């Protein structure tokens, strides 16, 4: 169904910008 | 509609499996 699978979606968006954000504070770190 | 949906689902899916892989990568070089 349409709607679990679109919520899907907006969850995995979600744990990627989380992940993303996690990155650039890490490559802060490096350098 | 449903086989794009499910389609975006595995594409996100895949980056976030990669976002978390770069993400133990880069705590282990830096903390």
């Amino acid at each position: 169904r349409m709607k679990q699978l679109e919520d899907k979606v907006e969850e995995l968006l979600s744990k990627n910008y989380h992940l993303e954000n996690e990155v650039a504070r890490l490559k802060k770190l490096v350098g």
